[PDB]
C-alpha cells in the first residue's frame, strides 16, 4: 500500500520524504515484514515501470540505489554471527544484487554468519575464497536464467560443503543439472543448512 | 593510526566483518569523516585494486573488500544532511562502473549543504537529461575511472546536461572536459566551492 | 533484542556502567530508526525514563549525569556526521540559567541535516553576548531551548527582541505567551523549524 | 601557529576550517600530543582573550564547545576497558569540564576504566553512584577554590578507597582538608592508583 507513496517520493528526488516513509514501514511492519510488504514490491514496481517506458534508467537507478541502501543497512543490522562464514553471492554475469541481500539478511536473522560479497563472482575464485575461509556454504541468487544456462553441468557441485541456489531464474531441474540444493524460502534457509 | 589500513584489509581478508568494522569506526573517530576516505578507505581500496591486478588475490576476495567499504561510505553518506531545494545529480559516464568515486563527490557536496543524489553509476545520458530536466537540477556531476568510456562518446555530449555539468577522475582530464562540453575539477573540496 | 526493547537495554547498560553496550544498543537503534528516529524513539525516551527515576528517588544525580553525558556524545557525534555547510550562520543555545543541552543540540542537528548552517554555543549564553556575536556573524537567526520555565521567568519582557532578525524560542520550558512576552517566535516541533527558515 | 589559524576560525564561526585545523594538529602530534601543543594553548588563548575583553562570553562559549567535542572523541578513541570503574568529575559549582576530561583521557590511555560524569555532581549522589559501581577511585577536577571552600571537612574522604583532587583550583591543605590526596600531574594518576 505504501510501496506508490515511496515511488513517488523517490521520482521527485525527495529522499527525506522516502526515508521517513520507509522508516514509518519499518516500525508497524518490522524488519522482515517491511521487506516483504514494501521494498520488494516497490522493487518490482520500478523493473516494471521501466520495462513499460513509464520511467528511465535514471529514475530506476536512483530507486533502485536507495532500496540498496535500505537493505544494506538492515544486513549490517542483523549483525555478523561468529563461527565458519557462509558466501552470498550471485552467478557470473548476474548483477541484479537484492536477491543475495535478501537471502545474507535471513541467514544472519538466524544467527548464519553470512558474508555478502556483492554480485557477479566467478565460480574458481568463490571456489578458492570459501577453501580458504573454511566456508560452510555457498548462496547464489539468480534473477535471470541465462546465466544459469550458461554454466556447465555440475558447475556448482563443489563450491564449498554445501552449495544453495534460488531467486525466480533458477528452479529444481536447473539447480539438479548444477549440482546445487533449490530452494524457494529464504526463512527456512538456515534450518536447511544446520540439517544434513 | 599508521597501521589501520594493514589492519583493515588483513581483518577482510580473513573475513572478519566485525574486527573491519571496528577498526574503520577507530579510522573515523581519528581523522573525521572526509579524512578517513583520504587516510583509510582510500589507500585500501587501491591497495584491493593493485593485488588483483597482480594477481595476488581473485575476484571473490576483492569483491569482500570492496562491498565492506562501498557499504561503508553508503553509510557516512545517509548520515551528512541532504537539504531541499534544486538536487545535484551525482553519477557515471555510460560505461563506467566503477562507482566510489561518484559516491565520494556526492558525500562532500552533501557535507557542504548541497543536495547531491547519487544515482549510482552508468547512466545512459539522455535518460540523465530527462531526470535533470524534470527535477530542475542545478548540476550534474560525473565521475570517470577509465578513459575509454569518455572516448566514445562525441563531442558536446555532457554540455547541457544540467546547467552546469562537472567531470572529474583518474579518467577524466580538462582536455577531454572540454571536447564533451563539461567543467574539469581535480580536487573533491572545490566541487562545492564552485556551487 | 526487540526495538521495543532497546530503550530498556541502554538504560541498564548505562547504570551498570557499560559504555560500550550502551553504545553498540545506541548504534542498533540508529540503524533502525535512522537518525532523527533514533533521537525520538531511544534517545528522548531514555532520558525521560531517568528523570522519572530520579524524581521516584530509584536513582541519583550521578546516574543522571552519566546518562546525560553519554547521550550528549552520541548526538555530538551526529551532528558532526551531518557536515557543516557555508552562509550566515544560526546561532542555537539555551537561556542564561539553563543548563540543559539537550534541545539545544536537537535543535542544530535537525538544522543541520535540512543545510542549515547551525553553530551550537553550548547552553547558557547571556543574551548581550549572544546579539554581539550574531551581528558580528550575520547570523540569519537565534534558535533558544527552554527545558524549565525559571530562567525565561528570569527574564525581562522583550529580552529575547532582536537578538537576530529571527528569533525563536522552544522546549517544554517555553509556550507561545512566555515567547511573545520575551519578543521571539514560538516553535513546538523541531521540523516546523526548518521550514520556518 | 596552528593554534591561531584554528582560533580564528572559530571565532569567524569557520566550523569545517577549525575541524579540519585540529584534525591537521592530532595527525601532526598524536592524541596526548595535540592536547599538550594545540587544545590547551588554544584554551588558554581564549582565557586570556575574554580577561583581556577582546572576545565575550559567545565567542568563548562556542571555542570551549568545539574543543570538548574533541575531547570526547579522543575520549572515545582511548577506549573504555573492562573492570571497576574510576569515575571522573567535578565537585558541585564547578562547571569547568575540560580538566576532568583530561584526567580521564590519561587514565583511559593507561588501560584505566575512567568512566567520565560530566562536571558538578553532588557529593551524596556520587557516593551513590561510586558505591553501586563499586568503583575503586574517585577523581575530581577543580579550577576555581570557592567550590572546594563550600565543601564541609571530609566531604570527600570515603567517596571511594581512593579519591583525588587536582587542578588550578586545588592545593594540598585544601586536598588535606576535604580528605582527598593530592595530585599534580595527569600522567602519574594510573601510577599514584596503582601504588
Ligand atoms: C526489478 C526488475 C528489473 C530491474 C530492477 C531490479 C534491480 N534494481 O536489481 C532492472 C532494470 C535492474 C532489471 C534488470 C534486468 N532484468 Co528485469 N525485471 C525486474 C522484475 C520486475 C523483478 C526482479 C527482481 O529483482 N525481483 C526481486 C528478486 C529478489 O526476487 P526473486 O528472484 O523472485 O526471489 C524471490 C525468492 O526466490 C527469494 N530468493 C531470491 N534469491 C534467492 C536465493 C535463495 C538461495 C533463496 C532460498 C531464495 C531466494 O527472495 C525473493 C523474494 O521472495 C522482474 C519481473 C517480475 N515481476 O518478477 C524482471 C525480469 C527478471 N527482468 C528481466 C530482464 C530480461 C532483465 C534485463 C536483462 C533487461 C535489460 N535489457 O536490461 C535487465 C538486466 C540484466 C543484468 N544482469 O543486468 C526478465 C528475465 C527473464 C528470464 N527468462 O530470465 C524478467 C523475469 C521479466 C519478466 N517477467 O519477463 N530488471
Ligand atoms: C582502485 C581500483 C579498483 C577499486 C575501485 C573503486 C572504484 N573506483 O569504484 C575496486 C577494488 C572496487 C576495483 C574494482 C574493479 N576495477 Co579496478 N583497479 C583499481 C585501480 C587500482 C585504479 C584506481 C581507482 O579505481 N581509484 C579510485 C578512484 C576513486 O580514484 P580516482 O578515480 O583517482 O579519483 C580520485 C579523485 O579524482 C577524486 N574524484 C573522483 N571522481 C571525481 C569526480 C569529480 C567531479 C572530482 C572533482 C573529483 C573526483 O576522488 C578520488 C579520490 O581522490 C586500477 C589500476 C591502477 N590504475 O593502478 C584498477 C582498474 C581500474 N580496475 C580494473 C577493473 C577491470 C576492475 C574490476 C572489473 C576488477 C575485478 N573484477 O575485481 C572491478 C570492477 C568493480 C566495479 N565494476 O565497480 C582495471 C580496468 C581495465 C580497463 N582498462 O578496463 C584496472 C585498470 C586494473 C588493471 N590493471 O587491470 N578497482
Ligand atoms: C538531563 C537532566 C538534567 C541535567 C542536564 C544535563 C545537560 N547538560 O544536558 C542537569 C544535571 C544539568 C539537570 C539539572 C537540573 N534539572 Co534536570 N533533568 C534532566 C532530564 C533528565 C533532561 C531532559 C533533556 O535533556 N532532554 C529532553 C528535552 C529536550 O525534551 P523537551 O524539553 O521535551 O523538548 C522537546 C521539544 O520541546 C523540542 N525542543 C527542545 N528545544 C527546542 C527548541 C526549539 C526552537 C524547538 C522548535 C523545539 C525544541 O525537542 C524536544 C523533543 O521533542 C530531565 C527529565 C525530562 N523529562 O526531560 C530533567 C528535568 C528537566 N530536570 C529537572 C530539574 C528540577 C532540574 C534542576 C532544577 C534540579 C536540580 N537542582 O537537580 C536542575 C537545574 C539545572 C539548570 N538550571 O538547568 C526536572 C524539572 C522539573 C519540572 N518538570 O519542571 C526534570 C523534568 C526531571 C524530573 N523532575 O522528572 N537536569
Ligand atoms: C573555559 C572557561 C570557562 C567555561 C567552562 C566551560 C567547560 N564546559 O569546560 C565557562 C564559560 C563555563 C566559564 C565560566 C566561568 N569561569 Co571560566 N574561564 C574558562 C577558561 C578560559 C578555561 C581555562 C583553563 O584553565 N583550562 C585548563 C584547565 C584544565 O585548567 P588548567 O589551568 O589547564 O589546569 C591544568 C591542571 O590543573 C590539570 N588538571 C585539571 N584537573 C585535574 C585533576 C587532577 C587530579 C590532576 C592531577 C590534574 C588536573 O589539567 C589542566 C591542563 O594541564 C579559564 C581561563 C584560564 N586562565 O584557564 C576561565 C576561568 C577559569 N574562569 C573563571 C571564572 C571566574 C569563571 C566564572 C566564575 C565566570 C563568571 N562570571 O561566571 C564562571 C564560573 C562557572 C562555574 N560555576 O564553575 C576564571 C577563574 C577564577 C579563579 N582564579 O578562581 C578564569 C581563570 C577566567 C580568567 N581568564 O580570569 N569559564
Amino acid at each position: 500500500d505504501l510501496g506508490t507513496g515511496l515511488l513517488e517520493a523517490l521520482l521527485r528526488g525527495d529522499l527525506a520524504g522516502a526515508e521517513a516513509l520507509f522508516r514509518r514501514g519499518l516500525r508497524f511492519w518490522g524488519p522482515e515484514g517491511v521487506l516483504e510488504h514494501l521494498l520488494l514490491p516497490v522493487l518490482r514496481e520500478v523493473g516494471e515501470a521501466w520495462a513499460r517506458g513509464e520511467i528511465g534508467v535514471a529514475e530506476e537507478h536512483l530507486a533502485s540505489t536507495f532500496l540498496r541502501a535500505r537493505l544494506q543497512e538492515l544486513l549490517d543490522l542483523a549483525g555478523f554471527p561468529p563461527g565458519p562464514p557462509v558466501l552470498v553471492t550471485t552467478p557470473p554475469g548476474e548483477r541484479h544484487e537484492i536477491g543475495a541481500m535478501l537471502a545474507a539478511y535471513h541467514l544472519r536473522r538466524k544467527g548464519v554468519p553470512a558474508l555478502y560479497l556483492g554480485p557477479d563472482t566467478p565460480l574458481p575464485d568463490l571456489r578458492a575464497l570459501a577453501r580458504r575461509l573454511g566456508a560452510g556454504a555457498v548462496v547464489l541468487s539468480a534473477v535471470l536464467s541465462e546465466p544459469l544456462r550458461a554454466l556447465p553441468d555440475g558447475a556448482l557441485k563443489d563450491l564449498a560443503p554445501r552449495v544453495f541456489l534460488g531467486g525466480q531464474g533458477a528452479g529444481p531441474e536447473e539447480a539438479r543439472r548444477l549440482g546445487a540444493e533449490y530452494m524457494e524460502d529464504l526463512k527456512g534457509l538456515a534450518e536447511a543448512l544446520w540439517l544434513p
